[PDB]
C-alpha cells in the first residue's frame, strides 16, 4: 500500500502509549465498564476505536467533543453517521424533550405524524411510509413483505455490501466465485444458497443471469457502495437496474442511510433515480434509534392485497414484523424537527463546501506523497482507499482495506483532537462543521503520512 | 365463550357508531394519514385499536391521555407495556432532555453506563451485560451467540409464543401437531424444520423429547407466558426446565419483556430461576427504542472463547450483531433514571396495590354474572381469558382467544374514557394510576358485560 509495515507499526505503538498518556480516566473507566459489560462498552463496536478503550464522553454539541480526560475533539465521525447532523441540534433536542413531557410512547399516532407522512412523500417522492426503530429493521421488514407479495424467496445483494443485521445479507465471493458466509458472521442456521443470490456491483449481465431464474423477491442495495470504502456507480449501471428490475417484476429497495449524503433528498433525487422501495435510517431523529422506509403506490396495493387493511373485530397479528416502540410519538417528533429545520437546502451547501474542501486537500496530500490510494466524495461524506483508482465493484475495494493502517492514521488524528469513525477511513461534514476543523484535519493526516514516509 | 354473539355484534355496532360520534377530529386525521403511511399510522399495529381509526393523542402525562377531539381517558394500555411506569416520568423525561443537549449518539460510552452496567448486575444477577434498540434484537443476538458457541442450529419455542420479530419463533402446532409457520406470518424464506423446535409449555416430557436430539442451541421463554392471554408455568416446570437444559447443555434464555411485571428484579428474581441469558425491552429507557441482554459468568467465558476482545490494529467487523444507535448515550441516560429512581420497591408496592384491586374486581364480576371466564394477575399486570381455568398451556390459550368479544369490550371501555392495549385482555398500573381508575374500568367492564347478557 505504499508504506512501510515496520514504520507504521513503530508509529501505531508510540501512539497507544500516548493514548493510554493522555486517556487516563476513560482507561480507568474502561476497566471498571469490562466487569459489567461483555466487551467492556454497552455496544462490542465500540471496543473496536484505536486506542486501548473507547473515550468517554463528557459532552458533546455541533462537531465538538469533549471526554472526561478533559480532551476537546472535532467530530468528523458523528455517532458512525447517527449524528450527521451534528450532536445536540437545538430545534430536535428542543422537539425531543417537548415530546417526552408530553407522552414519549402510546401505541397511538401524534399530529406529528400527519405533517412527517406529508413531508416525507414530498422529500422521497414516494408515496406511502412506515417508521420502525432501525434501517436494519426497515431492510428486514421490506424483505418479508417483497417475499410476501411476489411468492419468491431469494434477494439478491451485492458483494461487500453492509445493510446492517440482515442475516440474508451477510455472504461473500470465495476465490472459486462461490457465495458463502461472510467472513466473521456466523451463518446463524441460514443456509444462504435458500435465501439469497450474490453479484458484484456494476456488473449488469451477472445481474440479469441472477434475476432470470425467476426466483428473485427483490434487489437490495446502496446506490452508492459506502461500506467497502466507497464504491460508484458506473455509467449505466442505474439505468440497467432499474430497467432489468422492471423487466423481471423484481422489487428494487434503495438504502440510504448513508447516501443521505448527496442531498437532502438522498442520491435518488439528486440523480433522478425510480426506487420500488427507498430505506433511511441512523440519522433522521436525533439520535432516538429509528428508520423510515417508503414504497410506491404499485408495491403499495401488491402488499394489501397479501396483508390486508385491518377489518373491525379481526384477530389481533403482528404479522411478523413492525415492533412495540416503532412509529413512536418521541421518534415522531424528532423526526418533524429534523425534516422541518435541519436536512435543508442551505445545510447540505455548507456541508458540500466544507466536505469539498476535505476532498481536495486528502487529494493534495495523497498525489505529493505519491501514494497509490485515492479520495472519493458523495456530497458531505469523503472517503479513501487505498488502491490507485476507484474499484469497480465491492470485491475490488475489499481487498484495499488493512486494519494496521487504518488504526494507525485514526489513532494518530484522534491522540491530537479530530475523531474519525473507526470502521470507515470516512469524514463526514455537518452544519456545525468550522473551515480551521478541516484545516485541522488535512495537516493531522499530512504529518502522519510523513512520518510514516 | 358464554356470551350470544349476535348481541356482542350488535353492542359492537351501536360502538362503532359511538367511535365516530365522540371522535371526529381522529377520523379526519385518519383519512389524511392514510394518503401516506402505507397502514394510516406510523406502524401498522397502531390500526388495530377497536373503532374506525387510531386515536391521536395530544398530551399524555402519568396514566393520563387526551386526544385531539378532547377526550380524556386512564390510561391501562401504557404504550402496550412501553410506557409501563406511566407515560412523562419526570426524572426519565429530565434525562432524556438533558442528554439530548449534551450528545445523544457518538459511537461511544458516557459516565452513565459506568451505573448502569453495575445496576444492572446488582439488579438481575447476571455478571455481563449488553444494548440494543430492541427486545427483539437481543433476542436475535442472543440466538446467534448460542448457535456460535454451541455449533447447534436449533432453537426450542413454545407454542403461541412471542419474543418479537425473530423468525425462527414465528411458529405454531398445525391440528395434527406438526410445526407449520405461525398464522399470518409468512415463513419469509425460512424453512422451520431447520431452525426450530416447538413443544408446548408445561410439558417436560416433550421438552426432553426436543432436546434429546442434541441440535438445540438454545430454550428461548418467557417465565410465565403473557402474548397468548396468560399461562403460568406449572408446579415444578421451571426445577425441570433448568434442569433439562443443563442436562443437554443448552443454553436457557429468559425474556422478560413483560414478566419485569412481577417485581423489579423480574420473574427470575422472585422465583430464584438461573438464566443463562436474560432479555429485557420495551419499558426501560422512557420510550426510547432499547433492551438490554446479560449473560452468566460461564456464558461469557464460552462467548469471549469464539469471539474475542477486540485488539488493537485488528480489521473491523459487526460479526453479524450490534447496531449502529444501540447503546447509545440517551438511552444509557433514560436507564440510569429508569432504574435509579421508578422501578423501586415502593413503585412496585403502589403497582400492586392497585393492580390486585383490578384483578379482584373483574373477578367478582365474572363470578357474579356466572362467565365461563377467569382473570389472572402477575405483579402490576392482570389478564382476562374467556376459559373456566388457566390454560395448561399456549395452546389451550389460543382458544380461548375472540377478536370480536375482545374488540367490543375494548371499543365499550374507550368510548367511556379507559383505554386497553388492543392486542390483550389486560390492564397494566404504573405509579399514576390512581384507584378512582381502576374503579371506573371495574364499572366499565361491569356495565359492558351486562348488556351483553
Amino acid at each position: 500500500f505504499g508504506l512501510d509495515l515496520a514504520r507504521v507499526e513503530t508509529l501505531f505503538k508510540r501512539e497507544l502509549r500516548r493514548f493510554d498518556e493522555l486517556h487516563p480516566r476513560s482507561a480507568q473507566a474502561y476497566r471498571e465498564n469490562r466487569r459489567h459489560w461483555l466487551y467492556g462498552a454497552p455496544l462490542h463496536w465500540m471496543q473496536q476505536w484505536p486506542g486501548n478503550c473507547p473515550l468517554l464522553v463528557k459532552e458533546a454539541q455541533g462537531a465538538r467533543v469533549t471526554d472526561i480526560d478533559g480532551q476537546q475533539y472535532v467530530d468528523f465521525a458523528l455517532g458512525d453517521s447517527g449524528a450527521m447532523f451534528g450532536h445536540a441540534q437545538p430545534a430536535v433536542a428542543d422537539a425531543i424533550a417537548r415530546q417526552a413531557r408530553r407522552g414519549s410512547t402510546l401505541m397511538l399516532p401524534t399530529e406529528d405524524s400527519l405533517w412527517v407522512g406529508a413531508e416525507l412523500a414530498r422529500r422521497f417522492g414516494l408515496p406511502y411510509w412506515q417508521v420502525t426503530t432501525s434501517a436494519t429493521d426497515a431492510n428486514r421488514f421490506v424483505l418479508r413483505l417483497c417475499r410476501m407479495l411476489s411468492g419468491r424467496d431469494k434477494v439478491v445483494v451485492f458483494n461487500c455490501n453492509y445493510h446492517g443485521s440482515v442475516d440474508e445479507s451477510q455472504v461473500e465471493f470465495d476465490a472459486a466465485g462461490r457465495m458463502v458466509p461472510r467472513a466473521g458472521v456466523h451463518p446463524n442456521g441460514v443456509r444462504h444458497a435458500t435465501t439469497t443470490r450474490l453479484v458484484e456491483f456494476n456488473d449488469l449481465d451477472a445481474l440479469e443471469a441472477a434475476l432470470a431464474h425467476g426466483d428473485v423477491a427483490a434487489v437490495l442495495t446502496e446506490p452508492f457502495m459506502t461500506n467497502v470504502g466507497m464504491v460508484p456507480p458506473a455509467e449505466g449501471f442505474h439505468a440497467g437496474l432499474r430497467e432489468l428490475t422492471r423487466r423481471h417484476d423484481v422489487a428494487l429497495i434503495i438504502d440510504e442511510t448513508h447516501t443521505i449524503s448527496c442531498g437532502p433528498a438522498g442520491y435518488s433525487g439528486a440523480h433522478g433515480l425510480e426506487p420500488d422501495f427507498f430505506v433511511l435510517g441512523k440519522c433522521i431523529a436525533g439520535g432516538i434509534p429509528s428508520a423510515v422506509w417508503g414504497c410506491s403506490q404499485a408495491q403499495a396495493e401488491r402488499i394489501w392485497a397479501v396483508l390486508p387493511h385491518f377489518r373491525p373485530g379481526q384477530a389481533i397479528n403482528h404479522f411478523g414484523f413492525g415492533g412495540t416502540l416503532a412509529g413512536n410519538a418521541l421518534q415522531l417528533a424528532a423526526m418533524r424537527a429534523t425534516f422541518a429545520e435541519v436536512m435543508t437546502e442551505d445545510a447540505y451547501r455548507h456541508m458540500f463546501q466544507l466536505a469539498a474542501q476535505l476532498e481536495a486537500g486528502v487529494r493534495a496530500t495523497l498525489e505529493e506523497l505519491r501514494l497509490p490510494w485515492h479520495v472519493t466524495r458523495i456530497g458531505a461524506r469523503v472517503e479513501y482507499l487505498f488502491m490507485t483508482h476507484a474499484p469497480r465493484n465491492g470485491g475490488e475495494a475489499h481487498h484495499a482495506r488493512n486494519g494496521l493502517i487504518e488504526a494507525c492514521l485514526h489513532l494518530y488524528l484522534l491522540n491530537r483532537g479530530v475523531l474519525l469513525t473507526p470502521f470507515h477511513n470516512m469524514a463526514l461534514t455537518c452544519p456545525a462543521t468550522r473551515a480551521e476543523d478541516v484545516e485541522l484535519h488535512d495537516r493531522l493526516l499530512r504529518d502522519c503520512l510523513g512520518e510514516l514516509l
